[PDB]
């Protein structure tokens, strides 16, 4: 029964994402700031949601069919989602902050032409962990059915992956948006209007509770499963059938996050929630 769940999220994850990955670009009314960072969110989660049925699948044959690169390139996705999200959402932040407490500076500091770079800086950013995880991928004959997994040179080093993920993974964007939404609140509950119009104060404090929303969504979903991996590389958990489960119900928790994001746009967001019915219509 839970291979029916991976596959209703997995569905709607793919069939969000390119319907909003399509509305950015095509009207022009959608070019600012904000789009072009949620459109580097929707295709870190639609990339993190194309392997689902190549992972899901073994399951039921438990041997690796469709080759080593292909292992090489889905463990590589999957590192590379953890990193390009959070750092996505922490670029956000700094964005939104920027936007509210320096709006003399923002006018000529928040350009879309060059704010598009800041997504390649992410991706050769999150490059670092993307390349040597690729790196030691490859398919390695088990003792009757192929596995695809890592290897090392690994008491060293499958313990130093873990930290280093976690530390520069987690940790230091988690502080960076928190110190950022607290400098925001601040500014925001006390000045009356912050553009010097009643047309674009309403505006800008919409967006910055919609990206409050998302981070909020997002470190609600990933906590438990950085906190279950530290947990289980450190202490030695005694196996046990609760033990495996609560285990896989962590990574399904961790993976429905990608899928709830185009939902998430519509009930928050003007702009996508009367283009979607405009499709629709």
């Amino acid at each position: 029964t839970i291979m029916a769940l991976y596959s209703i999220v997995c569905v709607v994850g793919l069939f969000g994402n390119f319907l909003v990955m399509y509305v950015i670009v095509r009207y022009t009314k959608m070019k600012t700031a904000t789009n072009i960072y949620i459109f580097n969110l929707a295709l870190a989660d639609a990339l993190a949601t194309s392997t689902l049925p190549f992972q899901s699948v073994n399951y039921l044959m438990g041997t690796w069919p469709f080759g080593t690169i292909l292992c090489k390139i889905v463990i590589s996705i999957d590192y590379y989602n953890m990193f390009t999200s959070i750092f996505t959402l922490c670029t956000m932040s700094v964005d939104r902050y920027i936007a509210v407490c320096h709006p003399v500076k923002a006018l000529d500091f928040r350009t879309p032409r060059n704010a598009k770079i800041i997504n390649v800086c992410n991706w050769i950013l999150s490059s670092a962990i993307g390349l040597p995880v690729m790196f030691m991928a490859t398919t390695k004959y088990r003792q009757g059915s192929i596995d695809c997994t890592l290897t090392f040179s690994t008491w060293y080093w499958e313990n130093l992956l873990k930290i280093c993920v976690f530390i520069f993974a987690f940790i230091m964007p988690v502080l960076i948006i928190t110190v950022c939404y607290g400098l925001m609140i601040l500014r925001l509950k006390s000045v009356r209007l912050l553009s010097g119009s009643r047309e674009k104060d309403r505006n800008l404090r919409r967006i910055t509770r919609m990206v409050l929303v998302v981070v909020a969504v997002f470190i609600v979903c990933w906590t438990p499963i950085h906190i279950y991996v530290i947990i289980k590389a450190l202490v030695t958990i005694p196996e046990t059938t609760f033990q495996t489960v609560s285990w896989h119900f962590c990574i399904a928790l961790g993976y429905t996050n990608s899928c709830l994001n185009p939902v998430l746009y519509a009930f928050l967001d003007e702009n996508f929630k009367r283009c979607f019915r405009e499709f629709c219509i």
